[PDB]
């Protein structure tokens, strides 16, 4: 199925913005693929940029089946010395995930299938637990998402010190109660001594995973400390630029799950790579948000976990921009045989 | 002390079935080497043949003190790529156990002391626990083996949940009491995750090692991890083909005890340098049954743990085998100075068993 | 600033004993550059003999502000095949901590502020808990050292198992109360597995860190897991001759802290190279005795922890051989504003 | 010295940005310096000087570097940016406390931060694509004439014959007394690397930087250095110490070429080069000549800076007025305090 | 057979000098384990000190054929935290020594063939070519090993520059011609550069191995280094003090010969450990000089190499202390059947 044109429309929304770019990929058949990925803002512009003048290029008039030699060729936008890699990494990652779609349907496969298909359901929690309470009391947020019908909720830390925050985390286990996913997410703000100390002081209360608990300079050697001499398994990945750096995050033994970012790591095909390395280290696979695109890489695999989303005030994209998003029964989220990534898009609210 | 021959008696005997051949190395002087090795059924008669057609050759007219010069030669036997290589290993050790004897003999000295001589005791467990309490309930399992002078014992478990498996584990401890021996054995049965639940949930039952928690296509890594992220010490290295794979295991930071099992891997020889490399790392020894050759090698080093056994029903040949096994004493064995493995083979009991 | 002269001057005390070489650097200029380090009894007039026959003809005339150039000429005397390395390296520090405080003067730079200056204050240990009661029981020890204004004590141990050692452990604690830090140190003495269930024992003591837990040979390996299955911090480096060994200790993940030595390895030129090392690897900064340099290496970077010391008893020097030595408030020290080390040594003394 | 004001004057000359860096103190000392070539995200990192770095240091001792640089070191955890923007303006503001300090101690920084030695060889960079200094032997010959010591030769874009071919041209046009490093920009395959460094090895190359591709630099461009027969260099990719320390522990690297305006300044650079004494692994450093020649020049383990061609970089030419002689390729620093450079007022203008 | 006495006798000889310690273990049956330990001449009356003071108290009425018990009671010296460990290293191999000249005895067994019997032949090597040339000229010197019956030469190196060192090889070779052995010792004398230039310069002169090229501090990575930059295998480990050290260098990937010295290191047992490690590694086994023990040692091993020596004039001890020294043939030597060592000590030259 020859290509015969990509296209791109810009978003922006508040709440301090949401941004993103929807990606379409027309074939000379009757088929259009379209993904949307990337919530980047102030160098949205320059990625749409890279799209149009470097990646389009190689790839109107290819076969869009063969996935691997048009990702192979686009994987040179990596290669720019002047720029921040990310501009390349996802600029390759939106057109990765377009054509993917397109291929699906293509196939009339679902992506979940398509990339494995283990399973059509996950569980799914929600980003909260915001220093400043945007959203409420702990009390409040914690309910609000059990109404919302979500499985848990990865909890911000990383602001106050163990006391303080192992105090917080405490306070959502218990409005929530036992059954509820609670993950911690630091952002990389402790340093190793400080998340020990947190993680030994909520062994208790159950918590799937500390994500991204130290500071970015060590963090492979210092997780895996934290990890050792913790209570709770540690997650990574978002903050690696390719399969590489995930892997040698598994090598140093600094993580249980990854949570490797397709749309900021060059799309599916390079983020189940990624997938296929954790089954050989035994490690789970996660996924720093975006949804769109996280249900069905995660739930094709074995080894996956949970999707993620935001409070609807925190992401708007989420649920508004599909019309088909699945009713969250019980905490899972069950993926339709839709084929390809299966959404349908709000033109209205498009524009 | 020059080789003149290598007899070989497999048998059968059932409890389903218990399996081993019988090596006697005859010498030249009057001495005569012999020990039974390993738990071959089905592929039994392949090692047989390696033993005679592939190993005999290089050690009949040798000087069976020379053991290096002879093991050295026999090693190939390992290398055929179209075959499993247990059997190479397994034929291999066959007969290096039996020249130890021989040259234990020769020497008036008893293997526990001509291989170290650390000391002359220690403990032994049984390896139970089954599923299904073939044995009887778990109470009246510890209870029989208390009574029967055992130090412990090497439970199983990698069946169930951790929730389940370690309600079994309590009942074992809480039936048994305090002054009892109690190591798991999961035989690479969990998921790290899984292994890391139980781990926790038995911290404070006095857990001695937990044997083989994960499964095994990354089990040196994973287990590594239920090591720091668990509470009880870990043990592995019988699933290894040689040394320099429990050296892997070590280096990994996966184990604080090796089982290194000498009858499943070249014998003697390469288990004692399993142990050197052992010390180096501050690994402590162990060793995965064959109490007929385990006692003497673990009692010869300076960090050698506990020697196993079984239930006369799971294991009838220790139990029939040796005629002048010494007699459990609170838990622990202690060798004589009888020369070589000093054992008393009760050839009634094989005759019976022939095939 | 050229070279003029190295002057030495030996000497011992008894209390076995109490030794250690005092070493000035004579300046062109009127500044004479002055330390004493070491504690080299038996040892001593062979120390002597490199610090003049080897290192003096590689000094005088020289720039004493060239420190990376006369220490890699110095350097040369850790080379001798035929002799303890201590000895090089220790002749190599004394006139390296000499040097630094000549320049120091002719900058009118306080050390701990010219070697970074992060702060100018730190906590202060006693190293005590000697095996025999030499100073009385662990109650009045404890007691007689919170009488003397310090923060606290390294505690010795290695010598019994795992549970006597935590019973004279939990005595300290039970007699200073919880306002008090405590460390222990094992001098290497333990097995493995009798280190870590030590650290099991006292996990409730809330002990600072377990330093030198495990033998010699394979401490590196071993210590790693008595920090991974354990519950205290880990610290080593004082054994190590060099950054390269105390950078093998990080690079397994064997210590919380490297207590390096700088005047047993080569003076405050190599000690700063580990500190740097250290930053890399989350790792803190400590300094085995030595309070009349450790003071100002340690509070000059941002990872440094206590300074350490001896009950009067134990080294009369640190108590009598400076005239300034800085008062301890409640567990504190605070360093002046003078050039170098500041220090006002008691000649009246030195005799 | 406390800080009284941090001016910041950037400007530019297919470009060339950087942005002059001054550091006023309570005494009439005043810290100053250009650092880096940033000219797209130039004003982002004006903006975290001013606005997230600057109210650490107004009134401030910029005699406690550790303690400053260790509360600026926060410019480097927000997640929602490149790290380089709060990298560089650190080490915009770093390097000019570090002259500050060198000018209140009365000491050039080369020797303050060791004084190893007080002059070093330095090479250009050039041999680009396309030929725009002409050709190789001119442009060779030309560096010849400046006095240079070598140059660093760019490939990593053509098959390891063709540029092998390059490379050889350069030697035959330069002698045997030149030095020659040879710059790929993780260009290569690690099999075209292996190829490109074996052609090479009777040609005297003093070192391969950044030979293969970045993703997996570490264990890829150790491959060649094992497989391959010279000498490899890297760590101006890195963002930090840590990140110099795997690519020696790693055993990726001979020589380590960390860029002090783009990884935070001298108070990182000096910190990866105590690292790689313990290592064995020499120091080099990408470009920034206005700072290298001190850096460099005050360890043991130091060998050589590096600068552009007049055409391609203007400032370093034409900016600092009192720039040394160069001698057989040499290059003596002076006893001037600080970094000791003079700029050119009226170019900067 | 139980001990009853050990007696050591302090051995000083001028050219330095050669300083040894015979130790004999008397027992109350016939024999007498004897032999000669390693080369301490200052620190002598401090190991033989030790042997007595703390040693002989853990072996009087035991059984020495109980080896792993009684080394592993005598360890313990080696943990004085206090003095250089070689001292503990040196009077625990004294001991080790003696002990196993004694069971070989006892069974009847020559040590070669006791710790492994592979073969009772292996080539032999002198130590030479040191500078200033005091043994005449590199081509003199090389005849003179020749007409020794010598398989070859252990090469001085480490002092000059790649080129000039290259040299002086060249000159050996050439003066030897292609039947001799050539290995060369810089004694950590080369930095990594100049090692992997000398060694690329002498690819084409057959050198079996290149023995510690690298200076001491970092040495297990930078001759890893050497190894795989340079062209020809790498030796070392008579540096290190016991078998971890060994592990250590092997893990790194550092050598493809073991040098540890057993008279340094805690002695045969220690030795035989270091060994087996050896073979997991593919690692070849040498042993730093003490040809009276390392000829038994190598020969047991399946892996053994070359056993070294001195001129005559650089050590008399082998040639002199030994009445029954088998002769070289085509440069090998050939042990016997004697019981332990089998050596007849020069009761003549050490009176």
């Amino acid at each position: 199925i020859p290509m015969v044109a990509p296209l791109a429309r810009e978003f922006r929304g508040s709440h301090t913005h949401r941004a993103t770019i929807v990606t379409r990929v027309h074939t000379d058949a009757g088929i259009i693929g379209e993904a949307y990925t990337g919530d980047e803002h102030e160098t949205m512009f320059d990625i749409d940029r890279i799209i149009h003048e470097e990646l389009a290029p190689t790839l109107i008039g290819q076969d869009a089946m063969a996935i691997e030699r048009l990702w192979d060729s686009g994987y040179k936008v990596t290669f720019d010395i002047l720029r921040d890699r990310r501009l390349g990494l996802v600029a390759l990652a939106a057109v990765n995930t377009a054509i993917w779609d397109a291929v699906g349907k293509a196939l009339k496969m679902p992506l979940w299938k398509l990339w494995g298909g283990y399973r059509n359901e996950l569980p799914m929690i929600a980003i909260g637990g915001y220093y400043g309470e945007p959203l409420g009391s702990i009390a409040d947020e914690m309910h609000n998402y059990q109404e919302l019908g979500l499985a848990g909720v990865k909890f911000k830390v990383g602001g106050l010190s163990a006391a303080e925050d192992a105090a917080r985390i405490t306070a959502a286990r218990e409005a929530a109660g036992d059954d509820f996913i609670i993950c911690i997410d630091a952002n990389q703000g402790y340093k190793p001594a400080v998340a020990v100390d947190l993680s030994r002081r909520i062994a208790d209360l159950n918590i799937r995973w500390f994500e991204e608990p130290v500071e970015w300079h060590n963090d492979k050697r210092s997780m895996r400390d934290v990890r050792y001499q913790g209570s709770v398994p540690v997650c990574a990945g978002q903050t690696e630029f390719s399969a590489s750096g995930c892997r040698d995050l598994m090598e140093t033994g600094a993580i249980d799950v990854c949570n490797f970012d397709s749309s900021w790591s060059g799309g599916p095909t390079a983020w189940l790579r990624t997938a296929a390395i954790a089954t050989s280290y035994d490690v789970q696979m996660g996924h720093h948000e975006e949804p769109q695109v996280s249900t069905h890489l995660l739930a094709s695999q074995p080894h996956g976990t949970i999707a993620e989303c935001f409070h609807p005030d925190r992401d708007p994209f989420w649920w508004n921009m599909i019309t088909n998003r699945p009713k969250l029964n019980n905490g899972t989220l069950t993926l339709s045989d839709r084929p390809g990534l299966g959404w349908d898009l709000n033109w209205d609210y498009i524009d």
